[PDB]
């Protein structure tokens, strides 16, 4: 008579996951604010599975078995705040609180530290997939004590989306861990839709291929290395035609990317950690920049092209261009994952969380928007070197980049002399020269600051800092 | 017998600005929590002028002509809270706080209605030029209620750099104001510097150029449109000779800017206001990369280069190529500030400051690191067109666009082939090339979103979202 897991909050996203619990054998306790929602769950959803209705908080509480699991579904900030103080007044020592919400990770650490303290156990829960991957099988990305995941584990691995026998779940690390993990998820999702956009501005404007013929090289595209779900769904896009004017759907679209979106964060965190996400970071920046409306119709035909040419006057052959940016745009994701993964490393050794990249690789295979056969090289690199210092240097991808190399410095010349904008191919080939550079600049930075702020140097042949008397005689000092 | 000014915080930044004051013909009211400062100052500088120390904050206030003005010149954060409570705990209504530490502009928004609310004024005052702008003129960024400034402005003009007759400090807007342009400022900084790096690193690993050359160059180039402060030091440490090895000291100093500064705020600010800010954030990873040390000394000679050519090779002259440098270096300093006055007028409409450009260029020009003649250009560009789009379509930047953009795209393409990083120079064409662009692939990522999350569109050709029903039969509704 008592549930095993409830959820709070049913609006779509709460009631598709309790739904997804139900589906799958579980006991379910549901409660929403407003009673209406959770008679209309019942009323729809009831013959899905079995669930405990309650009208109140407390009824909610007493229908849980101890450990008493509840999952938050409600607004992100105040709004789920009011429920963990709603839940945590009712609950009993030992009871595990989860937030399945798009928290700040920083709100998750503070919430994990409030409830700890009050003898509750806190989960942030990260879940990916939106309002479809709830319902039908997510990946879950949950941080908080490791004993909290012995009884709330065989539950999450019960809806998980499921890939080749493997559940897209594991405890990910302690607090904020797991929304921490979700955040950069979303950022890597932005720079995968910006390769694959990018590949599509070259294949339209350079190659001159309409929208259906592009659909059609994705398609031979995901047959091989970058085989995703996203390169699938993108075909069906690019295929798609308007029935009210008979053009392809995406040249009546407002090509303005939705203002709405967390990407951000993820780059925000990244400044912080002393991350540079170039990938993640221009493919952000490529949204806001699309959303200047008025910017971009005051600059249309107004600023000088230069001249141009075009891959004919090149004797550039089509069919090698075209495999020319396959490689282009798996050598940009490759770096945009590398820098994705080193935040996760960073983010870990500031927070002391421990986190297995191999986990992430694992379970962002199924119920993601990224999932990719591509994972399973970065879940073996890995495997191979639990300390290796960037995806580019594992072997295989290391062999990879010998491929693509060529191809990638062709596409950006190209792009360039076509006046065709590839913010993320040509940022990605400049960190890829970055980091091969035996000499950066910064030596020229640090140079400069000491001349004009003193703010001092090392040098590669002694410890410590020194400062040149550049008002003075210019002889060296120690600081 | 009473100050004019007060400065709390003797460290090296405010008993400088105190000694300012006072060489200015000020009495200066000064305090110190640790008096041992208090009396260092009085000792080594108080022949400079008339101080008035106290050892305490209550005879400190009582030392201050009404109505009483008070900078504050100690450690960002919490430090900066706890002298501001102390203070107006000790003042009368009318009396006047001011904050001139490197504050977080939201932090000052929050103190500005706290201590307004109290019956005192509160300015966020930015100051540049470091240490040594502090002692010998700064720019000074004051926002608050532009009353304050009638009894504040004739200090700080005393003090301040003067350009031609014009001190650098004018009243900004209200409250945070003043701390966030300073703030976009620093961002600015850290890409006029990269951009300098990334021409150095051309005309020495492209036009095989030692320091001693590049810095004869950089004093040509400061003779022309680019005549800057930082070109003039750039030229002074490329010159410079590290005695212990004869080596150029720059080839001595680590190449590690690391993350010991704040143009990371700048980047935030822009990811918030949807303002794609790629030079400066280009600039601030750059930093970040150059920090990186394990990973790139694991880098190092492993990650695969693909076929490189040289400028003999590719028949490029010398003279030719290193003019091709200077104009990608001016424009793409053009796009980092275009992007960095977009930011600040952004800023400005969210926290309605009506922030006016002209008096940023204008102060910028004395005190600050990134003092240029190119700032009149920016002045004339808002007075000809005060809802101008871009500094790029500025009548006379579009004419000097269409000398430059030849240059900047063969800079990119030669850079490629070299394999030498560009990720300011690359990045900004590839902005550049996105203003120019009649269609962007937003519109590809407005449809994927549709496809996966329904997320919805908006139509070049009637008004509404719309729905394209991706599972079902791919008609499309009205959302
Ligand atoms: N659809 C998407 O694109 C997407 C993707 C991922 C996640 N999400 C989900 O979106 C939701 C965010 O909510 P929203 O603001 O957008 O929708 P909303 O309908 O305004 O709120 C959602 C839920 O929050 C509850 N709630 C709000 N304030 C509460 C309070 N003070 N105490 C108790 N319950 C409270 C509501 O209860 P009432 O019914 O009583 O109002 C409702 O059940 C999260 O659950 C998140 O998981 C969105
Ligand atoms: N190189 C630099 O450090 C540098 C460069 C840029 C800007 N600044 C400027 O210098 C200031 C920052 O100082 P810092 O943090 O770098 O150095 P710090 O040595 O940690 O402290 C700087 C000053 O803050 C005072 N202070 C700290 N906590 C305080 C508190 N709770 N109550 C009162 N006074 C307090 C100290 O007083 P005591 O002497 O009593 O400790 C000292 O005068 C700002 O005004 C900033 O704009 C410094
Ligand atoms: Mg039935
Ligand atoms: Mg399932
Ligand atoms: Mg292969
Ligand atoms: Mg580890
Ligand atoms: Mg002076
Ligand atoms: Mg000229």
């Amino acid at each position: 008579n008592l549930a095993q897991i409830g959820v709070v909050g049913l609006a779509v996203m709460g009631s598709n996951l309790a739904r997804n619990f139900a589906r799958n054998g579980n006991t379910v306790a549901v409660y929403n604010r407003s009673t209406d929602k959770t008679d209309k769950l019942i009323a729809d959803h009831g013959s899905e599975g079995n669930f405990i209705p309650s009208a109140t908080v407390e009824e909610f509480v007493a229908s849980l078995e101890k450990p008493r699991r509840a999952i938050i579904m409600v607004q992100a900030g105040n709004a789920t705040d009011a429920v963990i103080n709603q839940l945590a007044d009712a609950m009993d020592e030992g009871d595990i609180i989860i937030d399945g919400g798009n928290a700040l990770y920083t709100d998750t650490i503070r919430r994990e530290k409030e409830i700890s303290a009050r003898g509750l156990h806190f989960v942030g829960a990260g879940i990916s997939g939106g309002e479809e991957g709830a319902l039908n099988g997510p990946s879950i990305m949950p941080g908080g004590p490791a004993k909290s995941y012995e009884s709330l584990g065989p539950l999450l691995e019960s809806i998980a989306a499921n890939v080749d026998g493997t559940p897209c779940v594991t405890h990910i690390g302690p607090d904020g861990a797991g929304h921490f993990v979700k955040m950069v998820h979303n950022g890597i999702e932005y720079a995968d839709m910006q390769v694959i956009g990018e590949a599509y501005h070259l294949l339209r404007y350079a190659a001159g291929m309409q929208p259906a013929e592009i659909a059609e090289v994705f398609k031979e595209w995901n047959a091989g290395d970058l085989d995703s779900y996203l390169i699938e769904i993108t075909a069906e896009v690019l295929s798609q035609v308007d029935a009210e004017t008979g053009k392809p759907l995406i040249d009546v679209i407002v090509d303005a990317a939705g203002q709405k979106g967390t990407g951000r964060w993820t780059v925000k965190a990244a400044l912080d950690l002393g991350i540079a996400t170039t990938g993640i970071g221009e493919a952000v920046f490529a949204r806001a920049l699309s959303g200047a409306t008025s910017q971009r119709a005051a600059a249309q035909g107004n600023l000088p092209a230069g001249v141009l040419t075009d891959l004919e006057a090149l004797g550039v052959d089509k069919a090698q261009f075209v495999e020319d940016v396959r490689r282009a745009l798996y050598a940009s994701k490759l770096v945009a994952y590398a820098q994705g993964f080193d935040e996760i490393k960073a983010g870990s050794d500031e927070n002391n969380w421990d986190v297995d990249p191999r986990d992430l690789a694992t379970i962002w295979r199924g119920g993601c928007i990224i999932r990719a056969k591509f994972l399973n090289r970065i879940v073996e690199a890995y495997d191979a070197n639990a300390e290796l210092e960037s995806l580019l240097l594992d072997p295989y991808f290391k062999s990879e980049l010998g491929d693509l190399i060529d191809s990638w410095r062709r596409v950006i010349v190209t792009a360039t002399q076509l006046g065709l904008p590839i913010p993320v191919f040509a940022s990605s080939l400049s960190y890829y020269d970055s980091l091969r550079a035996e000499r950066l600049p910064a030596a020229l930075i640090q140079g400069q600051r000491d001349f004009f702020g003193a703010h001092t140097y090392k040098r590669i042949d002694k410890d410590g800092s020194f400062h040149t008397e550049w008002s003075g005689d210019r002889s060296e000092v120690e600081a």
